[PDB]
């Protein structure tokens, strides 16, 4: 039995969570480059945790690296097909690129993935507004 | 950005290099100096996984294990470290230190002779040379007592 690199190497998910807290805080402080390097490491250690690909993609987007962010969100979307944040942040990147039709498609996808789920109240609103602007 | 935006920038964002790991390495190192051995161990262990050819990471992992009294586990890390960098005398020296805790005198002595060979005439290692000679003498005397 082996699924992730961290599991194979007996790195506990508690070590990963401490590294995620560090990366998350670096991101919130505006240290996008430093956070991106911890998120690279976390993505290699556990390539099934959506938060690590959301974070890598958020650092890239913050640095204006829209295509690289979309790559992280494209992997996340195939790895976790019900997670609306992937198509949602991809659409944010596509808007910065001026690709309104593509952005709209992803926003409709995010909407279908959040329907009737109580956890996504705030995001539901964010998505409505954005489509309307478009 | 301080990363710019060319060929090298995109490459840096897509690959793990030693540069990717440097701040995590400084963190683990600082934690070790503060005596936060359990925290430093987590970070060094992740670093060893991310680059299992970097002797610096096995030195730190070994040192944290040694500081926590985990003598067998420290020796695994230090011996692997010596495969990666056979000219680093700290590996055989620290392993010798752990071997003595295990009651393995002959094994500790072989480790100290290698450290001694590695540090001959290196002004950098004058203090370590002094400790090594002291320990070798102590081993011999204990055995002859």
């Amino acid at each position: 039995g082996g699924g992730t690199i961290a599991m194979l190497n007996e790195i506990s998910s508690d070590t990963l969570e401490q590294l995620y807290s560090l990366a998350f805080n670096q991101y919130q402080s505006g240290k996008y480059e430093d956070a991106h390097k911890v998120f690279q490491a976390l993505c290699v250690l556990d390539h099934y945790d959506s938060r690590f690909f959301l974070g890598l993609g958020a650092c890239r987007q913050a640095m204006g690296q829209y295509d690289l962010a979309i790559h992280s969100y494209s992997y996340g979307a195939v790895m976790d097909i019900k997670e609306p944040r992937f198509p949602f942040h991809a659409a944010e990147c596509l808007l910065q690129k001026g690709e309104l039709a593509e952005a709209e498609s992803g926003l409709f996808l995010a909407q279908e993935l959040i329907a009737n789920k109580p956890e996504f109240k705030e995001l539901s609103t964010r998505v409505s507004s954005m489509l309307e602007a478009i």
